[PDB]
């Protein structure tokens, strides 16, 4: 089996992709951010605090004949920005793009944090990391891509997202038309339960290559590209006037800057992220002070491959029994 879905930014930033997605019978379609960087997903529902919902769209268990309850599972979970969200779970048939999987874990939410509540965009999540890092207790659960595996026609699936417009995750199966060139494949560490590589290095704008190991995890939940402080002072030390703000929470530049160009490598491979892709506009209505994307990791305590470098790429998620990550221009 193969499955196919269209992933649309959320906003003029693209501050995170929504795809949609159908639970239940009769199907119940939530739009979901798929986030390679976690292993839950879960749903604003019929049983989340009515006050924490606004604007989202719910999954109701009672309307949908295929629901059963996981007695006894509760899940909770935190992410790097300090939202959150918990509840209960049930199992119930997920399909995305056209893939079916039955008995999947759906994770209820009874309550979610604020910032979850303020995006009347995302009705909820659906991880694709390893399930190691699912949350559900006291009986781990699998992820959409875990149960899927061994029904689809290779134990893949890529994400190809798009700068300011709609893109597509593919579930097993590679569309050779949607990249140039070769992909680079390099090899991925689940032993924190991410798909966490090596990059070879970067370069800022038209400037030499620094060969130098990056580990990071390749996030398409992360909207930012989170890297060393050192690797963040040279590019913007490359765009006149900007700085890190400690009021603002990093680095910003003049809204009238011309940004440069980011390559980070993938092996003997290299990934142009066009300087626009690094805009992420005014840091309050009216602003001329613009908002980095590209960012420091240090006291985060790893480096974030997020949609900022994941959108300059074809990116292949290889769920082979030796995982591995590819990378192709686009
Ligand atoms: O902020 C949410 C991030 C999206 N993927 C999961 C999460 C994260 C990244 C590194 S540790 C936790
Ligand atoms: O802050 C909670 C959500 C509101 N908008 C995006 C954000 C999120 C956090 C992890 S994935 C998406």
């Amino acid at each position: 089996s193969t499955g196919s879905a269209t992933t649309t930014p959320i906003d003029s930033l693209d501050d995170a992709y929504i795809t949609p997605v159908q639970i239940g019978t009769p199907a119940q379609t939530l739009n979901l951010d798929f986030d390679t960087g976690s292993s839950d997903l879960w749903v604003f529902s019929s049983e989340t605090t009515a006050s924490e919902v606004d604007g989202q769209t719910i999954y109701t268990p009672s309307k949908s004949t295929t629901a059963k309850l996981l007695s006894g599972a509760t899940w909770s979970i935190s992410y790097g920005d300090g939202s959150s969200s918990s509840g209960d779970v049930y199992t119930d048939t997920v399909s995305v793009g056209g893939l079916t999987v039955t008995g999947q874990a759906v994770e209820s939410a009874k309550k979610v944090s604020s910032s979850f509540t303020e995006d009347s965009t995302i009705d909820g999540l659906l991880g694709l990391a390893f399930s190691t890092l699912n949350t559900v207790s006291p009986t781990q659960q699998k992820t959409f891509f875990d149960n899927a595996k061994a029904s689809l026609d290779s134990p893949v699936f890529t994400a190809d997202l798009g700068y300011h417009a709609p893109g597509t995750y593919n579930f097993g199966f590679i569309d050779t038309t949607a990249y140039t060139g070769s992909i680079t494949y390099t090899a991925v560490s689940t032993k924190q339960g991410f798909w966490e590589w090596t990059s070879t290095g970067y370069a800022v704008g038209s400037g030499t290559f620094k060969s130098t190991s990056i580990d990071g995890i390749a996030d398409t939940g992360t909207t930012l590209l989170y890297l060393p402080a050192t690797v963040v002072s040279a590019y913007w030390a490359q765009v006149s006037g900007a700085k890190s703000s400690s009021s603002v929470g990093g680095y910003v530049f003049p809204c009238s800057a011309t940004l440069p160009s980011f390559t980070f490598g993938v092996g003997s491979a290299r990934i142009v992220i066009p300087g626009d892709y690094i805009d992420f506009g005014p840091i309050s209505t009216g602003s001329s002070s613009c908002f980095g994307g590209i960012q420091s990791s240090a006291g985060i305590g790893i480096n974030i491959f997020g949609d900022v470098a994941l959108k300059a790429a074809f990116v292949v998620f290889n769920g082979a029994t030796t995982p591995t990550l590819g990378f192709a221009s686009k």
